[PDB]
């Protein structure tokens, strides 16, 4: 582990996300899983539910989850990997990319930013 200080870090307050992704179905290339993605910073990890949670049922859950300590770098596709997508990011983790699809340009470079958020820690944890 070990634990390391930095001079003077910057941003902070990641803020949790919330919307509407299109996960494409590990089981299916070309279908995508339309979930509510909400990047919970709590938790440290992504939870997409079929529907807001609010919506839902308290005995209710999500049909994926994406913890953080696995996701790196949160950067924008690209016409080589997934074209055909104008806003389309993918998530940088172990060694492996996630390809996601977003509604608009906002909810795109917003979860962007959020994963590239949530995935910094910011400054320090908690």
């Amino acid at each position: 582990g070990s634990s390391g200080s930095s001079g003077m870090p910057y941003v902070d307050r990641q803020n949790r996300i919330c919307g509407f992704l299109d996960i494409e179905d590990n089981e299916n290339s070309g279908k995508f899983l339309r979930r509510y993605f909400i990047l919970d910073t709590q938790a440290n990890c992504l939870l997409w539910y079929m529907d807001n949670p609010q919506n839902l049922a308290v005995g209710a859950g999500a049909v994926g989850s994406l913890q953080l300590t696995y996701i790196s770098k949160v950067s924008i596709a690209t016409p080589k990997q997934k074209p055909k997508t104008p806003f389309c990011f993918v998530i940088n983790a172990l060694s492996q990319r996630y390809f996601l699809q977003a509604n608009d340009q906002k909810d795109l470079k917003d979860w962007v930013e959020a994963l590239n958020q949530a995935s910094k820690s910011g400054p320090s944890s908690g």
